[PDB]
């Protein structure tokens, strides 16, 4: 979810 993770 966060900018550079696909959290």
């Amino acid at each position: 979810g966060l900018p550079p993770y696909v959290d």
